[PDB]
Parts: structure tokens; sequence; C-alpha cells
């Protein structure tokens, strides 16, 4: 009902209204003024998930960069998220780059933008997260986990020092920390996945996140690209190995453009997302996964608009999903159906629950 009346009507319309980074804005008051159909889907236990030492009420999450300033959260828990991660946050505020910056691709149900880490900052987001501090932890302890990514700002000069900031303002907020290595859109910011610099970068932020109370030390993910060499990936399986880092989440946003793109727009600069990320995020997944020996959390995300892609990324080594550009083409009734038919997936082909599909394919 709702599902075809979003996906057919009202995000068409809004799409032929708004340009996109308004729309967005828009998708984001209405959200934190909790202006939506309230799910009616009701989480059953094989959506249940225990990893990065918490429980999560169910495995789909809503990806960075939706919620980048924290403003929208509890919203996005009545959507139906089973965790909510909000973020890119860098250490001082920045406006990010010159408008327009974010561009649809309908024929292609993708995105592409290059925002360059518009960030409210440190202290504003710290401040808005310790205004719910104690509503959060309710949340998480109900299986409702919040996740907060870390940027850096575009002339720093020290990037360690920026992620360390980070980990020390807003990891007494955060159930866990993401180190975003992997944003297309600021220079140089990818290279900091390299093994020799990433090991010196993930050494000092794991350093600056135990040194945080007991209560309030999070978990620390590192986020890669899709466009990454095999030596890339087996170094940073490696880093991650030797330094104890506890999850991934994989993958940020396609700097490629894969042959068949139609969008009129498809060759604007910046990170391209939606169903052409789809299968490269799932292999990254895979390898991962592999590379990992199963050991390390991953978090899939990439094109998930269906219970199947979930699946497939769960089944590749995925412990939990995300989504971001599914929002865009299907409004958020994209939650439950993903959801509801990941459920009667896992059914299907013989699941007990997420838990038993994680790195199926593997076995
Ligand atoms: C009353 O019903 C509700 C309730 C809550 C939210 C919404 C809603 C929504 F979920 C997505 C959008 N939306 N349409 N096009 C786009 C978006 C983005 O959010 C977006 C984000 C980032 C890049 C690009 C885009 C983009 O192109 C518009 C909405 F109103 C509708
Ligand atoms: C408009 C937009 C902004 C994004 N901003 C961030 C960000 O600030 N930090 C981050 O780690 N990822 C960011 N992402 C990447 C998403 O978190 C996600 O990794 C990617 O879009 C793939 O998922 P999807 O295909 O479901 O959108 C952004 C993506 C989009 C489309
Ligand atoms: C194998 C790499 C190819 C690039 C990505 C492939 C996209 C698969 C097409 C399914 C998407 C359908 N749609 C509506 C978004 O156009
Ligand atoms: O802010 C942005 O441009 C951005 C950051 C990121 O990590 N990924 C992405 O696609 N965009």
């Amino acid at each position: 009902g709702d599902e075809r009346f979003y996906a057919e009507h009202l995000m068409p319309t809004l799409q032929g209204l708004l340009d996109p980074e308004s729309a967005h804005r828009l998708a984001v008051r209405f959200t934190s003024l909790g202006l939506l159909p309230r799910a009616r889907f009701q989480d059953s236990d094989m959506l249940e998930v225990r990893v990065l030492g918490h429980k999560f009420r169910n495995p789909v999450g809503i990806a960075a960069g939706f919620d980048k300033h924290g403003e929208a959260v509890d919203g996005l828990y009545k959507m139906g998220f089973g965790f909510v991660e909000i973020g890119s946050v860098t250490p001082k505020p920045q406006e990010g780059n010159p408008r327009p910056r974010v561009f649809r691709l309908p024929e292609d149900q993708a995105v592409i933008n290059r925002y360059g880490f518009n960030s409210h900052g440190l202290s504003v987001v710290e401040h808005r997260l310790r205004a719910r501090q104690q509503k959060q932890a309710k949340l998480t302890e109900d299986g409702l986990p919040l996740g907060v990514n870390l940027g850096k700002n575009k002339t720093s000069v020290d990037a360690a020092e920026d992620y360390a900031e980070g980990v020390r303002v807003l990891g007494p907020l955060a159930d866990y920390l993401v180190v975003n290595v992997s944003s297309p859109n600021t220079a140089g910011l990818r290279s900091l996945q390299g093994k020799a610099e990433l090991r010196r970068l993930l050494t000092k932020v794991l350093q600056e996140r135990d040194g945080l109370r007991r209560v309030h030390r999070p978990a620390v993910l590192v986020k890669i690209a899709p466009d990454l060499t095999s030596q890339d990936k087996e170094d940073i399986a490696s880093v991650v190995k030797e330094l104890g880092i506890d999850g991934l989440i994989v993958t940020n946003t396609t700097v490629s453009r894969p042959a068949g793109l139609q969008g009129a727009l498809r060759s604007e600069t910046g990170g391209l997302s939606g169903k052409p990320l789809r299968d490269l995020s799932t292999q990254t997944i895979r390898e991962m996964y592999a590379l990992t020996q199963g050991r390390v959390p991953i978090i899939g995300v990439g094109g998930v608009s269906s219970g199947q892609d979930a699946l497939e990324k769960i089944r590749a080594g995925a412990s939990l999903v995300q989504l971001y550009t599914a929002l865009t083409f299907w409004g958020p009734p994209v939650v439950g159906k993903v959801k509801r038919e990941l459920e009667a997936l896992l059914k299907e082909q013989g699941f007990g629950g997420v838990t038993d599909a994680i790195g199926a394919d593997h076995r």
C-alpha cells in the first residue's frame, strides 16, 4: 500500500519538484519531526543480531551521509532502522563543495555526490547528542545502537589528529565509531588506506579509544572504498587483524563508472551510489570476509533496496547492512520492505535467523 504509493507517486513527484540537495534537506527535516508513516512491521526474533558488543533488533541500518549532523536520529529509528550511523563529522565546521554537488541518475537508480564533508563540526554534534544521551542509552539497551562516522577537515595538516579529536569528542557518545578513509571527495583522503600510514593512523585512533572510560568506550570500524586494488585489500585485512580493529564497513561510493550507465549526469565528478554499486560492494564484502577469515564483523553497504540485496551481502559475509540511496527512489517504506523480504528469504533458504546466514556462501 504505502510502498507502491511512495514508489510510484510521492517520490517521483518530489523529485520532479526539488533538486536532490533540497529534497535531502526536506527529508531530514520531515524525519527529524517524526512526519513519517510509523513503520507497522514488527521485527521478529530471527532478524536479531549480536555483534560489536551490542544487540541489533534488526540488521538494516541507515548509512552515513543521510544524517550528517545528528539531527534526525530518533526519526530514523521510527522509520524502522535497526541502527543509525550519523556523519561524517569533521573537527571544525566546514561548508563542503560548491553547489550543485549531488545528482540523480534515475535510469540507473543511482546518485552521484561530491558534498565534500559539509559538516556542522564536532562541537555542535557533541551537544546535539548530549541532549539525548540517556534516551540513546535506553535505545541501545533495547537493541537500537548508534554509530558515529568521523571525517577530517579539508585544510587539515595531520589526518590522524583529526580522527583522534573525533574519537575524544564523540567516542563517549557512540556505540561504534567509523574511520572513514574512503570518501572520494576529499583530496588525499583515500591514500590513508595504504598500509604504512593506515597502521600509524589506526594505532593512534585505537590508543585514543582505549583511553576512554569503559562505559564510554566504542567499537572502532574502518570504512573502505569499493575501488581498492587487490594489494590494498590484502594490506587493510592484515592491519585490521594486527591491530584488533573491531569491524569493517564495506563499502563507500565508487569513483568508477561501470559500463552501461544511462543517466545524463553519469560523467559528473563524485562518488556513485545505488544499484550500479551493488555487486561491486558485495564482492568487496566477499573478499574482505575471506581475507579476515570471517573473524572481523562486516557492515555491508551499497545498492541495497530489497531483501535479496540484503541477504546476498549477509551470505557474502556481512553481519549487518546499511542503505541510503534506496530511500531517494523508494522513500521510507523501503525499510519495512527490505526487512519483510529478508525474513521471508531466510525462511525459504532454511536459515533459523540472520546469524545463521552470515558468511554462508563461504561454507
Ligand atoms: C512525507 O514522506 C517522507 C518522509 C520522510 C522522508 C521523505 C523523503 C525521502 F526519504 C527522500 C527524498 N528524496 N527525494 N529525492 C532525493 C531524496 C533524498 O533524500 C536524497 C538524499 C541524498 C541525496 C539525494 C537525494 C534525492 O535525490 C525526499 C523525501 F521527502 C518523505
Ligand atoms: C549523498 C550521499 C552522501 C554521503 N555521505 C557520506 C559520508 O559523509 N560519510 C560516509 O562514510 N559515507 C557517505 N556516503 C556513502 C554511504 O554511506 C554509502 O556507503 C553509499 O552511498 C552506498 O550505499 P547506498 O548505495 O545504499 O547509497 C554518502 C552517500 C551519499 C549518496
Ligand atoms: C557488474 C557491474 C555493472 C555495474 C552495475 C550494474 C547495475 C545492475 C542493474 C540493476 C539496476 C536496475 N535499475 C533500475 C537501477 O536500473
Ligand atoms: O561528503 C561527501 O562528499 C561524501 C563522503 C563519503 O564518505 N562518501 C561519499 O559518497 N560522499
